[PDB]
């Protein structure tokens, strides 16, 4: 009955970006058993689109959320749950167990991937309609650890980033080729990007482009694009003095198109863009030092070109407002010619910057683009930290 | 498999309203985790009917509910849920984001519209089949605005009216003629109603029968009738004496057809009717100065004749007790020869007029008709105010 | 593709009662978000079974639970929820708004009653396949009533008992003849029966038997046999001087066959049995004073000879806790030759009989049929009181 | 449609184990409606896995959970809910009412069986497709009992172990072979198990492998094996030197293949192997005094070689963290070649080790095998106890 999906359109004309989903899951979880979350996503199926995230196993308002800074634990898994709804205990389902993890849908069924173990000693597990498949054992014994936002698939073939290895200096990125949960291939990264974390990505006319995080070295954002039927790849960076990452210098006049824009070491955030020639738009963080504001700019052939500066764009969240991850996701099975790019933000709360709280947590924004020029809001996360005092 | 709904049948002969659902969200949600709402309605598909209203993305009893009499947030979302249950943070779905909405199944699937923004930049997003299909950017800049109740699809084209502009003077209303989420027309309004919001429609015979609200000058309400083959419409005013808006001055002996009835200014209340010749029946608040009680009507040739004067009626609601928006939804998708009228009554808890609460939520009651001479009961919110102090 | 069910089987052998379902609500609504409930009941469509009740529109630790021994207001409905789990705001389906009920399943969908309105004024609707269909005005203008357990099918044919007028003197009592939601006949009870409440039906062999309630005089329960086929039916009395209405007199050594027994006047309990010749069992409490214990007794021939007492027995509620309303449902649509006896007991807690709390409601335990010889445990509610204050 | 299920398959090379799926029940129902449970297991149907348990009829936080360290009363009920969910009082589904259970799918529908009563008259009643279809009444009147983990079917036929008697010495084991919830054949047991508990089952080739508990004389597992084609079986215990029940006494280096291995009388816990030649893998508690830690251990030979030790193994919970009963499972729906030996264990939480709270519970862990030889984490509980003071 079902046929795997293939990357048979290209974008939709972008003017502008429209709200999607916003699940409020703070404000809300003040007083609902709502699970403390953080690395959220989208992703659709051919009949629903979800959220998704890691929990932390653990109510916002539970005690056991003393402490939820802490990336990585045996009590974290990723669970999905209706788009735009909370992530509540009562309505999220879980997709697998650990503390990284990515998903996709094939057309068929869905490909789910977690990661879970202490740092030198992490495995992946693959899981294919809702069944585990196939296991990875760490390579490089350091935090092995992948996109947290969707993977994207093209005639059955998933294509999914890891890297294993250091933070803070070369580290070992693989990209595996998945069908129905089995590694046909992988390969290391190859081309100019020096260190890759966290890709977020999309697909459009058989090809794949994941713009990901150098933590070591780059403010510029690292770009891989996947061919999914070769089964190879290329990276680069966006070559736009438009800094994506953060925390960022400011933007200089000219960037770097095949090395690490230099100012900024052993940090950054995760992030994306669509790159798509001139209807090419970046988001990134309002501040340039701390995970505040978030901002689209149309900033035509970013990719390529060295001066290219921004001609349009939207405000999502303002610079008083705490932003957080942001990754792309599109719904691969509307109607229609051209794939619609969306993406969503993660819209952190309490620590560390909120620290009157113990806990740390988000909620979820999303948009996807139009082709009106539509007027804009900001959305922010919307809840009080004095009232869980 | 499904064929698009015609309006094939006309109005079942209305000699009394039976009780059809209830959700006792205010009682409820004293001691469980009920979100805020304001702006309910209801809407069927084919094989389910669901309450639907807009969230404030709080509950009631959560520290977020202060400050919820206010309209317009981006902490709002279209939700609908099962009938008769309450709109809990666990069984509410979400159709989209923003603080005014319609919604309507067309036989195949259903269109929701939201609309968000700061109110000089607002826009609508169209969703179809749960998805979006198209936006549409204010056109007056002030408050881009709808029905806050169902829509009405005959053959595929589902009208709906929006306003834009000043709600004290004359705005810019449109009519837009959608199929499968997408803009076929639009017209702006004509005839001889002189400002028009928060239309309650209802489609019988392959046409479309819309009550507003003229908030600028009339306590007499506007009526658009549309024909959703030729895609036109003419608008009136309900002739009646027995007029229908709040706040409104005292029934005359003679209402006025094709002008606004004066006594009152810059203000309404969302409200209904079914005009169907001798099977007319307006509803409307009891009080003259609040939104308190509701009855409905029987008033032959409201629509018509001017001196028109009630012949029957139902006490809904105690004018003890308060009211709030009512409107008009049926279940085309019923077994028979005729379509039964239906209509909700939103009971508005809490502010402005029970300000020891700091919020304002509402609970939802609703009945359709019946070819019997029912006795009567009066369906109030049923919760106590000092139980939430 | 589905067809009316008929009823083609008798009744299986009952050599003693199996636990069927329990819902441990009160217990579990200590700190969950329980509904308060009353008039509880079990019925099976033909792919699961469910439990109902009359909701008061309230949790059971919330507020407006003060108040709810009161039998009659705009905020219950019938609910039904998941077999043995308690009825929760979050999981529960409100079937129609009432205080009082039926409702079966004819095998190609349900048809629910909800009757509601003040005292003199009450309506009835009847509901079929999730949708009013008729409705029925009171007609003796003294709370119009019902089951308040499960009617029976037989080839679309859905016979219900009626009452309207007083409690505490001769009654009119209307057997209805529903298929499809529609009226085909209705009846005023004839036979010997003198007063009629809350009957508990069954059906097997093209046959419906329903016992009832006498409030005004008897202690021996009425008996109502319908043919739904012919659409008439007789009234009589249990023979047997094993009375089992509550409060009652001592059992006799002779009982009446076609008129009340008498000692006590003006009070009942709704109750059941299932009459088959020698296979034969009548529940009862086991106070003759108060609502306290349960039991089952094979007493052959009860409905015909009146000198029948017990020939084996089964304890459900000891006489230490309390019990409340029971009533009669079978599993139409079970594999194998014969139909498994079912009950239900309402199992009452808080007020009269519990009035250091300031509501009433219940849970459910309920049983079936079995062809061995099983041990008996006994099934109390398991609350704590005290956890309560 | 659908046809029985048939063991072709032969088990999966076990070359270490993957986290399958946790519930983190304690931690997340510190502040959420979550019942209080003991005794889990896992069992998968065809197009889901699900984790199942003993419910106690209480959330933890609720105040009937003092009490719960008792393991029979009338509040229990077998309940079933998401993979990987916690179970709430919103999302468990019951499957029977009793204090002892197991529950398999035959690759039609699901058989579960649930044994109620007091300790002499107790009955198990075998529910197929979700009805009530056979009982059993209690034949030595002594806690009729069962596996406590699932059941293993072979077109069509379901065997079952229970014990009816002392737990202290010579028992009544039976084993029931089961088709479409009735009763085939039932065997008393033979071989040289001198006393069964709680078996855990595993099938492949045509043959169902149970590991038990000897409560009464053995530190060693008896092992029970059956043929469902013939319903026939054997039984001995594993003759590995390699203890695996707790208490135990310490290892010695020769072990015992046809009598217990003595040193702890009368106690015991529910335990599993996987016994498969060279790919035999053994479960056990770290400790040898308490149901403290969790390990698994390759022995070669296990069954049938009484000096076999171990040749690799995995810690699943550290002996600084409470473990509990442990038990086999599999997805015998899986796509691939071979079945995926599953486990889970049991993490109790509360009396009598930690006696500061009231109550008894457990979360659930589980892992299934990898043909990887992958990184190992341990899985605590993760719940503070002093959170619940
Ligand atoms: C109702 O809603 C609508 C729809 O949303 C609202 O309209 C939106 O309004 C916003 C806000 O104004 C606009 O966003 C900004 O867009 C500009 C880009 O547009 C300007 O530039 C265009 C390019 O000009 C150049 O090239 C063209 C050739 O292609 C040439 O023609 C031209 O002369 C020049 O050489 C112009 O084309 C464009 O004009 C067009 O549009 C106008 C409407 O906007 C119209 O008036 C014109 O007639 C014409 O039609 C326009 O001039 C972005 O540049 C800008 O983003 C910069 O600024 C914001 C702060 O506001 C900052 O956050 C951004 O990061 C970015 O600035 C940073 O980065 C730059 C790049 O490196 C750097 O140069 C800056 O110094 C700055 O850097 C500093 O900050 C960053 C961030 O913290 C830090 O990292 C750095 O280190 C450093 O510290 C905004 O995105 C929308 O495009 C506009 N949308 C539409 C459809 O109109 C409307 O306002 C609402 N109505 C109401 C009443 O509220
Ligand atoms: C069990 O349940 C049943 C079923 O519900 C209950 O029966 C229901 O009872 C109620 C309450 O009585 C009825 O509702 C009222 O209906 C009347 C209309 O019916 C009267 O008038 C009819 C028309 O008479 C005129 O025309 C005919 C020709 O067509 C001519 O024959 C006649 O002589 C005359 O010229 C009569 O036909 C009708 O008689 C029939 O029915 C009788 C039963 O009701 C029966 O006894 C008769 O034999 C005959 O069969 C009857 O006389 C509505 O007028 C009325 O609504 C007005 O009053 C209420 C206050 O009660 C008010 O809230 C309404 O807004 C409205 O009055 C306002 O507006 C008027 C219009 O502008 C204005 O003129 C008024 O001054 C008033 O205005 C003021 O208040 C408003 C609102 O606040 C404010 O805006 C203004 O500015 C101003 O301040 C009720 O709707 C049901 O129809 C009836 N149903 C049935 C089927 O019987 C039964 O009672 C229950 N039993 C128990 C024991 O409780
Ligand atoms: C493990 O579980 C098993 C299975 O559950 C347990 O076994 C069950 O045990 C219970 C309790 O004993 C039994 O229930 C009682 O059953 C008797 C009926 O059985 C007796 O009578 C039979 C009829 O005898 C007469 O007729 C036959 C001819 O047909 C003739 O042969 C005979 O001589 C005589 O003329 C006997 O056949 C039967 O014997 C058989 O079974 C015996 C086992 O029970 C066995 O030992 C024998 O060999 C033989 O095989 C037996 O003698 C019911 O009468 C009884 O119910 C009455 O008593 C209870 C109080 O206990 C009361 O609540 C009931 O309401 C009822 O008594 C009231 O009503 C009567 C009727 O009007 C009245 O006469 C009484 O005075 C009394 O009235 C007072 O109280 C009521 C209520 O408050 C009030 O309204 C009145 O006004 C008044 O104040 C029980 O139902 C089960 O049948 C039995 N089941 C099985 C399969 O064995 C086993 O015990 C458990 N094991 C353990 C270790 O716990
Ligand atoms: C990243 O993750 C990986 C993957 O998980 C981690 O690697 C895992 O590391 C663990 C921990 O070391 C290993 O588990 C232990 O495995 C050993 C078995 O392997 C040893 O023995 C093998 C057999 O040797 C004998 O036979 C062979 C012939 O077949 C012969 O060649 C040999 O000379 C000898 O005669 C060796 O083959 C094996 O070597 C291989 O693997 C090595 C890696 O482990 C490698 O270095 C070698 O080159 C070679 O490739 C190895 O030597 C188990 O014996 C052991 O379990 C015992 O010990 C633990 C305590 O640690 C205890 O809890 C267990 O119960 C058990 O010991 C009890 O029972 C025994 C049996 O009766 C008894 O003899 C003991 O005295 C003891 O009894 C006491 O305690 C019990 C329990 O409380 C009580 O009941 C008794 O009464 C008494 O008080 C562990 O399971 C994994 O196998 C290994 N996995 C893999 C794939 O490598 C890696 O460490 C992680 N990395 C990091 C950085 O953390
Ligand atoms: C995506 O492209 C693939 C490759 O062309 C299509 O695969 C074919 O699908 C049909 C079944 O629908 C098969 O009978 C062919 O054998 C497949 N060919 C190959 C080369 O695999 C697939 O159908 C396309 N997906 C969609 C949604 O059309
Ligand atoms: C119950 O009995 C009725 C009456 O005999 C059966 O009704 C017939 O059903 C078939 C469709 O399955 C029709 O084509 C006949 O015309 C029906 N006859 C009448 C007289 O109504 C019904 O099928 C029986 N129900 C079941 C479950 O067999
Ligand atoms: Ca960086
Ligand atoms: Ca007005
Ligand atoms: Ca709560
Ligand atoms: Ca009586
Ligand atoms: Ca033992």
């Amino acid at each position: 009955i079902r046929d795997f999906n293939n990357l048979t359109k290209g974008l939709c004309t972008i003017n502008s970006w429209h709200i999607y989903g916003k699940d409020n899951a703070v404000r809300i979880g003040e007083d609902s058993d709502v699970l403390v979350t953080r690395e959220p996503y989208v992703s659709c199926d051919p009949d629903e689109c979800r959220f998704y995230a890691l929990s932390q196993g653990t109510t916002i308002r539970g005690k056991h959320s003393n402490g939820t800074i802490h990336d990585r634990s045996q009590y974290r898994a990723l669970i999905s749950w209706p788009l735009s709804s909370p992530p509540t205990v009562y309505n999220s389902r879980v997709e697998c167990i650990g503390w990284s993890s990515t998903s996709c849908h094939d057309g068929k069924t869905r490909m789910s991937i977690c990661i879970s173990g202490p740092n030198n000693n992490a495995s992946a597990v693959i899981w294919y309609n809702r069944r585990p498949v196939t296991e990875i054992n760490t390579w490089a014994r350091n935090i092995l650890r992948t996109q947290e936002s969707e993977c994207v698939c093209h005639n059955g073939v998933c294509p999914v980033v890891f890297t294993d290895g250091s933070a803070t200096g070369p580290a070992e990125t693989r990209i595996y080729y998945f069908k129905e949960g089995k590694i046909l291939k992988w390969e290391p990264l190859a081309g100019t990007a020096k260190h890759i974390e966290e890709c977020s990505c999309y697909g459009e006319r058989a090809e794949i482009t994941c713009t990901c995080r150098d933590n070591w070295q780059g403010s510029n954002r690292p770009v891989i694009r996947i061919d999914p039927v070769a089964m190879t790849h290329t990276s680069q960076y966006i070559c736009s003095p438009v800094l994506t990452d953060n925390p960022r210098p400011n933007d200089p006049t000219v960037g770097k198109c095949n090395d690490p824009y230099p100012g900024n070491n052993n940090n950054g955030v995760k992030g994306f863009s669509y790159l798509d020639g001139v209807n090419t738009w970046l988001g990134r963080t309002i501040s340039i030092a701390s995970r505040s504001g978030y901002e689209m700019l149309k900033v035509p052939n970013a990719l390529t070109d060295d001066k290219s500066k921004p001609t349009q764009g939207q405000t999502i969240v303002l610079n008083t407002d705490w932003s957080g991850y942001s990754g792309s996701f599109m719904d691969y099975w509307a109607e229609g010619e051209c794939y619609r790019a969306c993406f969503y933000v993660e819209l952190i709360r309490g620590r560390p910057k909120e620290d009157k709280v113990w806990w740390t947590s988000n909620s979820i924004v999303s948009m996807c683009s139009s082709t009106e020029f539509l007027g804009q809001w900001d959305w922010p996360d919307g809840a009080k930290i004095e009232y869980f005092l």
